[PDB]
């Protein structure tokens, strides 16, 4: 009897939570194919005046009352999916919110008309004057969603909001959210406009100021790439830079916003690696509200993590409304993803096409709405979209509530315009950087150290005293600290980057006692730039990206981002090559972002020898990015305090040392650090009488130290040996200093490890022609062209290092 | 007492859904539930005495009293195996696996134990013996990887399966080489010893080998892969379907692919999704692979993107390892669907794991205790492998040498790129031809654009009008698979073209349905087949596929040459580079098409470049084609030669649509494939002074200039294969300019793009002994192109200019 069937209707309440949806009227055409739980005499009823206890569901209720108000609410235009969530309070919480509307009031729904007017006016007037369809129609109800999401961002509190979409509404959104001026894109159709080579009109970011009731909000609009995906954790390291700039930092005060497609959120994986990585300290945003713009299931990966999934008839803006506010607040509540289903159609599987033609528009859809509930007349409606198009001939800004920045918001005005080559503070005052140095050596007791590492930093003592010479790392980080002690701070992000891959940094030692670490850069002074180091892991596609979009967001931070091995950075060419090394002249827009690639030929095969090189410099031109290879600590400490005290901000390409790491010979004084500056050549360095001399070889690297070693060994005092330290920009000046004394030479060799169709060879063939002396001939010496960038076996390693070095120093 | 009974069946199903977060699963027991309780569903200790149906729970004593009920919903959800399946919408399937799972478990027999025991003896005997001789990425604490996969191979074979395909990593890899592949311990020992193209690292090293089980003999085939985690896996998965379409009985159960992930890998590596939405699709479906998760501490839940099965299992417990594998197999040899396999496990290379017994050890014991075995006998197993691995010779008793037939390489190994090939092909033949694949059934019909391309070729077939691009392509698969070869084309709107050139695939307007004529042209041809397409993922698969048959001519299409940087490490770390490394040949074409036509930096540029670049030791081939005729014979080549290598092609957009582009029928019948292509109009070599050398779209820009200036003294000239660089050929067109001193390299790409800084040094070789060689074209740039129109349009005009002007 009763008492089963109470617990018959918990398990029908129940079956509405979770797939309610899956009957939910979401289709806009009603052409959805809806494939049980849900009809009562599954669960064995007939009845419904039978008085029943409603569990959860936001006390006692007539059953046929029940099944109404389920139907409502979960069986309308909403369709929630969100009891896989396995946090019972955040469930709860949304129960609270959906299983209770409030109506809006004439002058909310009107406004509603007014942003689906101008999402069909824009693109009508567009298709008619420019008969050349990635219009948004008709998922118009993009645009009053965007408007509301800011209005309740405003009245939230929060105070930027960074978007990334691609192409289908990118117009719209433009012009109806971020507040574009028609007559500017009215301009690039007719083909006026930058002052670089630039990109297509549907790449294009935007960047303003939004008055909402809650104050004044920040809006950015990313530019981005025709690849699909990709723009998205570039955003979301955007709004971690952001985040990094504010005083107390909530989640709450930054949205992220990204805007996808249905086939690319499941087809592109890059949304796997952002997914995976928004998780993990040094990456985390306090979760990302994400739209899916649902046309030709797909929102299926939000359940690889947990995240609850609103869908959404386009149809009805006061449902898309509400979704809106729901799903934002849910993510400034519980600091997670959400994600929202909008599903529309293309107005622009031809037994569809025919559905959409008779269907009316999302605005006539309501304006006939609003007509039956006596909210506005035809004459109301009608007058709406003529006065649209009336704004539109006159071209000015269409967004009521677009504010022009201030000057505090143009935080990117001071870096522009500047060229490699300008003077920097170099030098740092002998007391102060044996301070620092002793500083960052000086561990407090409490802190148990490993063996191996104590040793290290006796020794980082040592050199701090002038009683033993800086290598690598020692200097690193007496960079990092002269940094940080002047107010700028570090970021460095890499795989293992706080030790080290091959446990050269040690910027992070590890407590023996508490488990715990202390970083001793982080304890220099108060009010001392901050300085955090961040271990990866994989998603190495989706780092760089964040990084780029970090750097991009924050000049004043030197952001670096390490790869393990330089040759695991094809894992991101995408971002490589459609946004760091061509962003500038695509979209006037700089980068600092230094890279850490380590590179180096030391038998470990094809993918732990080669940082390919030879990909970055023949993308280099126009002066794009700075590609150097560094072979001294006092270069490495120059270089890096160079990246950040001077001005330019261009994306640093470093080939980084492995075994030169630890060479005995790769080691710097006091002298070179304080009073010395990164040298983008350096000449040779022993006492050759110049009149003796038969040849120059020029090299970068590691290369370097075998050629000399092996000079020595063979007392050969008729061959020099020059570094040029950065390839590019190339350094012409640096270039005939270090070459002045050898004019008379004639014989001119560039030796590179690298393989012939590697290294730098082909790329910088015709700089180096340029430099040397008139007579001179030039000459290669290396590695033959090969398919794979190092063999397998280490013996042939060792020879062809042998053959290679003794070749370039053989002039017999 | 009703009630009751609705409250224990909702205990069942709190069980089959949940059941698995209160398994045993960490060996270590290093690792609460209120739904698993039944105070939560309102039953009382008291009730335990109390008797139940049971409704579907599948035992089946069909009723039961609750207290015993309990005891097996715990014995089945809750011991060794963790079963996540409740989430998958099918209810078949759900039942079919609760009939294997709630039923029992597993028995095995005596003869069974001892030989898990005996392989997980090799497992940890290999990894102690390697440990001690050459102080490795060892198994060691996932030991059963061993029996499992041998316990795969084994129920395999009872199942008509003839080859399994794995892909794996580091982990595990010399372990599995030795004791499930068959690789000879003294061949390991040699390799440690560097006793040995160019190679790689034994940890990448692949493996093939016969396997000698009851149900028949089965072909076991370990893939090669890089540093690179996670992106052999789709590799894998394209061999698979190449395996599976040369049989004449393409049943699934009878090619096994089988993935090995790292936890870690499986939920930080994108391809892992790309792959999953990629093995949905026609035809890159291969009737679901077997992925086994070495999880050492969830990473699982990627699967349910998938909606897979997911079954975890406590790897110290062989005989559960082994029932969740046969389970695995045959729900996947049944549904024809992914599933995962989650071995919980540990990295034995801190406290707990060190006075933690090995599982050699845990199942020795467990085996005594049962007196299935006795100390002696363990023991003499430890030993005798030992002994076994210092004769050096293979430990795998199932193991057996290849027949001659599974060689299916040794035809295409060793081959130079200017071989022969049987270029022409009769005229009576190719106009047949042309006509069948031009001729559709009236019952298809067709939308008018289309049935206007169709009439252009009928036209073409007869004679009455010059082939245009789609034309002779077309007509190079026809002539292919006339002669029984095989043709896969894949990519993006492949069957139509994304600049509606091909029209492979004819979309009847009134059925809905499709008609594609290639496949009709008569009775034993060659398969033609045309699949829409995850980039990253489907490059790969294409590779794999490719390496996997080299009777078929396999191509893959970039929508735009620009966005195959997106599968920049399938092209680095295999496509160009496997031959040397693995000595694994491909003969697998890309089309990328590529052309500077004012639509922006996304939009314009394959990077040639870069594959130029990349060419070494005649890894590839980099082709330009400036005709319908060339890329005819440049198919047809690529397919007829005995030469297995990648062919790397600069495919067009607007040269599909040139007027000037257009090939006749006896270029086609008659013609071959032209490496360079000398100057075609009347022109005085005394007249010359100037020669402009230039490949693919350019050429008909500064045709079209010099036309229009009736200039005579430039004389232009094309290489259409840039690699490897053809010197006969380029002697021969050039051999009538013997006397001009004044060369032109001309390219539409910017000056650090395109061809001229990786092929200089060729041209120099290839231009006369007084001859200058300078450039003509864009200006070097950080984007590949401008964004708009004007600027292109001025620049293309400049190079053009700049190039044909003498003096
Ligand atoms: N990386 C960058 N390079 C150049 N200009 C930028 C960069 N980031 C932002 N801006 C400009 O600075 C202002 C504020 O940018 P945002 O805070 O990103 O909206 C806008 O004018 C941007 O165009
Ligand atoms: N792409 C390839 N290039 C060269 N040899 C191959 C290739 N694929 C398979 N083989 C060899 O042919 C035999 C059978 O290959 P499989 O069927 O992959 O086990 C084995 O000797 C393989 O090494």
């Amino acid at each position: 009897d009763t008492n089963v069937k109470q617990v018959k209707v918990l398990q029908l309440i129940n079956a509405y939570r979770f797939r309610g949806h899956q009957h939910a009227n979401l289709d806009p055409l009603g052409l959805w194919q809806q494939d049980d739980l849900d009809p009562s005499f599954h669960d064995l009823t007939e009845d419904f005046q039978e008085t029943f206890n409603v569990g959860s569901f936001a006390e006692t209720m007539k059953l046929g009352e029940l099944l109404e108000a389920l139907k409502q609410t979960y069986c309308g235009p909403i369709g929630a999916e969100y009891m896989h969530i396995t946090s019972t309070e955040e469930k709860r919480w949304i129960q609270q919110r959906i299983e209770s509307r409030a109506t809006f009031n004439s002058e909310e729904k009107k406004r509603f008309l007014s942003e689906l007017t101008a999402a069909e006016g824009l693109e009508r007037y567009l298709g008619a004057k420019f008969p050349g369809r990635f219009s948004l129609e008709g998922g118009d109800a993009l645009i009053p969603m965007l408007k509301e999401m800011i209005r309740h961002a405003g009245n939230s509190g929060t105070r930027e909001v960074v978007l990334g979409m691609a192409h289908r509404g990118r117009l719209n959104v433009l012009v109806n959210v971020l507040g574009k001026k028609p007559q500017d894109l009215f301009d690039e159709f007719a083909g006026k406009h930058h002052l670089g080579t630039g990109d297509v009109k549907y790449h294009m970011g935007f960047s303003s100021d939004f008055q909402t009731d809650g104050g004044l909000v920040h809006l950015a609009l990313a530019f981005n790439p025709s690849h699909l995906e990709i723009v998205s954790p570039v955003v979301i390291g955007s709004v971690r830079a952001r985040l990094d700039r504010l005083d107390e930092p909530s989640s709450n005060k930054v949205l992220p916003i990204t805007i996808h497609g249905d086939a690319a959120v499941t087809g592109q994986g890059v949304v796997q690696e952002t997914l995976n990585m928004s998780k993990a300290r040094g990456y985390e945003v306090g979760g990302t509200v994400r739209i899916v713009i649902n046309n030709q299931y797909c929102t299926d990966i939000g359940k690889m993590v947990q995240a609850p999934i609103f869908h959404v008839n386009a149809d009805d803006p006061e449902a898309v409304a509400f979704v809106t506010r729901l799903a934002l607040d849910f993510r400034n509540t519980f600091k997670r993803d959400v994600f929202i289903d909008l599903v529309c159609y293309r107005r622009h599987q031809p037994l569809m096409y025919q559905k959409i033609k008779k269907h009316p528009t999302p605005r006539k859809i309501y304006a006939d709405k609003l007509e039956q509930e006596k909210v506005a007349t035809l004459e109301d409606a009608t007058e709406m979209v003529n006065l649209y198009r009336d704004a539109l001939d006159a071209g000015d800004c269409v967004v009521a509530e677009w504010r022009p920045m201030n000057m505090h918001s143009f935080t990117w005005s001071p870096y522009l315009n500047h060229e490699w080559d300008e003077e920097y503070p170099n030098k740092v005052e002998m007391k102060r950087l044996q301070e620092l140095a002793k500083r960052i050596s000086t561990v407090p007791e409490a802190v148990e150290m490993q063996s191996r590492v104590a040793k290290i930093y006796g020794d980082r003592q040592a050199m701090a005293a002038g009683e033993k010479l800086f290598d690598w790392g020692g200097a690193e980080n007496l960079a990092y600290a002269t940094l940080v002690d002047e107010g700028i701070p570090v970021r460095l992000s890499g795989e293992d980057s706080g030790r080290g891959t091959f446990f050269h940094r040690h910027a992070v030692i590890h407590n023996q006692s508490n488990g715990s670490t202390y970083t001793p850069l982080q304890h220099i002074h108060n009010g001392q730039g901050a300085f955090r180091v961040w271990d990866s892991v994989l998603s190495e596609e989706a780092v760089l990206a964040f990084e780029y979009g970090y750097a991009t967001a924050e000049p004043r931070t030197l952001t670096i981002w390490e790869a393990q091995f330089g040759d695991f950075a094809n894992g991101a060419q995408v971002v490589i090559d459609q946004f760091i090394s061509s962003g500038e002249q695509k979209w006037g827009r700089m980068c600092g972002l230094v890279m850490l690639l380590p590179h180096g030929y030391e038998g470990q095969g094809p993918e732990h020898s080669s940082a390919r090189l030879e990909r970055y410099l023949q993308l280099c031109a126009e002066q794009n990015m700075q590609v150097c290879v560094p072979s001294t600590p006092a270069q490495v400490y120059h270089m890096l305090r160079r990246q950040a005290l001077r001005g330019m901000r261009r994306p640093l390409v470093v080939m980084s040392p492995k075994s030169l790491l630890r060479h005995p010979l790769a080691v710097s004084s006091l002298e070179e650090l304080a009073n010395g500056t990164f040298l983008p050549a350096i000449g040779e360095i022993d006492e050759l009488d110049p009149k003796g001399v038969k040849r120059v070889v020029m090299c970068s690297g590691k290369v370097y130290y075998d050629l000399l070693e092996q000079r020595r060994k063979n007392n050969q005092h008729d061959v020099a040996i020059v570094r040029i330290e950065q390839l590019y920009p190339f350094p012409h000046k640096a270039m005939q200093e270090v070459l002045q004394q050898f004019a008379h030479v004639k014989d001119f060799v560039w030796c590179q490890e690298e393989p012939l169709n590697q290294g730098a060879w082909y790329c910088s063939q015709h700089h180096f022609r340029e430099v040397i002396p008139f007579g001179a001939s030039l000459r290669y010496a290396g590695r033959p062209a090969s398919a794979s960038p190092a063999v397998g076996h280490m013996s042939v390693h060792q020879k062809q290092q042998q053959d290679l070095v003794n070749d370039a120093l053989n002039v017999e």
